[PDB]
DNA sequence: GGCGACCCGGCGCCCGCTACGGAGTCAACTACGGGTAGGGGGTATCGGGCAACGCGGCACTGAACACCGTTGTCATGTGCCTTG
């Protein structure tokens, strides 16, 4: 995936890539959406 | 394809204190090079031991004046005797 094709995604592993990813989470959007989910949803889907 | 059991992990705990034993353990090597640290060697600096010598009360120095006290002393005033 590296080789052939760069400076397009971006990957890393181990603690460091957790890092980065809440780093740039945005948790806002993310609690809209599962609002969004709990109007609208069934099953253990909605317990989650 | 969410329900469903079931399965599994995964975890959570499991009366109270005193008082009451010990035990302690298996597989390299040398060469260099520095640097610190020790030792003694010698040296500037700080600390300890004594009589004059600062003081002060008073004391002596009485010496030299002062303070009354005293019998020195004087020239000058009453009382009796002699003469106007």
């Amino acid at each position: 995936l590296r080789d052939r094709f760069g400076t397009y995604f971006d990957g890393s592993m181990g603690a460091a890539a957790l890092q980065k990813r809440l780093e740039s989470f945005d948790l806002d959007e993310e609690a809209e959406r599962l609002r969004e989910i709990i109007r609208t949803g069934k099953g253990q889907k909605k317990t989650r």
